[PDB]
């Protein structure tokens, strides 16, 4: 064990203890939030600060949810485009605050926290889990642990609980730069942006900042800030260097029914001819149309559009819902849609 934890920014070598990264009071206030095949994801408190923490058993034998546990190997790609992305609200001439910030990445080794158990019960008997009780883990297994900045809740989740229409613009205006960006920064596809993924959390800004080639402008938040989260399919590269999920054999993904979001998977592979490596900054469109479809058809908001102002934001964004897959990109729609104007 000779490497050092944290890519780098943190002094341990070799695998650490969970107690490194979650002391006893950090453990003691962990709640389940969520979860996947991946593992389970957990809020806490550092410094009076509410942080995501994300835990991914990896390099093991047997199966966890089901599923064999990845690899080290096969997990680096995803760790490389959280951070990347990341890494763009420190950026200049390309810069977004839009993508989940990651705080850390260690490496854990060790039975699974009791403390943690205890909050897996509680959301179990409260929401009801698809996934195993994580209470079977020896003392050799290892994790990758990751912390994140607390994003909030998820899209899907706040259904009936946003403002208006004028609140939904927002959140578009916000999914629409993050991703021209990440476009013009990192040849960046999400390739997944269902309304799981988009998350929401209050914020006292009355505009947000980003810079587009160079170019900076502002958004109007209405008390929101949004980020981006998940990068299982994402694709993107440094340096002519290409990170991305390589779906060309799968059958599943392309088989789906019942949303327009298993169109968008078929309607990516019509787009990129099957091959994933390529950029093909159309998928970004493709999930903004769906995105602006479930803000139309399956949102239902506190204050309806009663106005005639208010009218002409829905009209404006049913307009954006009828045009916006004759753009090329999210970065022209942003530099280009009248909406934006
Ligand atoms: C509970 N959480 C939904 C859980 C289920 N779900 C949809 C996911 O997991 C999706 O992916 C991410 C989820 C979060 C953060 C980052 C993710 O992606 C990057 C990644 O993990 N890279 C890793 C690099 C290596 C492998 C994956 N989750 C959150 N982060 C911050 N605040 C939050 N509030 C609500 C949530 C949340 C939703
Ligand atoms: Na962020
Ligand atoms: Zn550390």
């Amino acid at each position: 064990n000779l490497y050092f934890q944290s890519m780098g920014e943190c002094s341990q070598k070799g695998p650490v203890p969970f107690s490194h990264c979650l002391p006893t009071e950090k453990l003691q206030r962990c709640e389940k939030i969520g979860e996947g095949v991946f593992g389970e994801v957990f809020q806490t408190i550092a410094d009076h600060t509410p942080v995501a923490i994300k835990i991914i058993a990896i390099e093991g034998p047997d199966l966890v949810n089901g599923s064999h546990q990845k690899t080290f190997e096969e997990i680096l790609p995803e760790i490389i485009i959280s951070k990347e992305l990341s890494l763009l609200s420190g950026e200049v001439c390309n810069r977004t605050e839009g993508f989940i910030g990651l705080n850390s990445v260690h490496c854990v080794q060790g039975s699974y926290p009791p403390l943690l158990l205890k909050a897996w019960d509680h959301y179990n008997s409260t929401k009801g889990s698809a996934n195993d009780r994580p209470d079977f883990f020896k003392d050799d297994q290892l994790f990758i642990v990751l912390e994140f900045e607390f994003g909030g809740i998820d899209l899907e989740q706040m259904r009936t609980k946003l403002s208006s229409l004028a609140t939904a613009k927002s959140i578009l205006h916000q999914l629409t730069a993050s991703l021209a960006v990440a476009e013009a920064s990192l040849r960046f596809e999400h390739r997944d942006l269902h309304w799981g993924n988009v998350l929401l959390k209050k914020t006292s800004l009355k505009k947000l900042h980003y810079t587009l080639n160079g170019k900076s402008s502002t958004i109007p938040s209405c008390g929101l800030q949004v980020s981006i989260i998940d990068y299982t399919l994402s694709r993107l590269e440094r340096d002519g260097i290409v990170v991305f999920c390589d779906v060309s054999m799968d059958e599943d993904l392309f088989t789906g029914d019942g949303d327009y979001q298993f169109d968008i998977y078929r309607l990516m592979k019509k787009e990129n001819n099957n091959r994933w490596g390529e950029y093909h900054p159309y998928s970004n469109v493709l999930w903004l149309h769906y995105l602006t479809d479930k803000m139309l058809k399956q949102m239902t908001f506190k204050t309806k559009c009663n106005t005639p102002a208010m009218k002409q934001i829905k009209r404006k964004i049913q307009e954006f819902h009828r045009t916006m897959l004759n753009f090329s990109s999210a970065t022209d729609l942003l530099c280009q849609h009248s909406l934006f104007k």
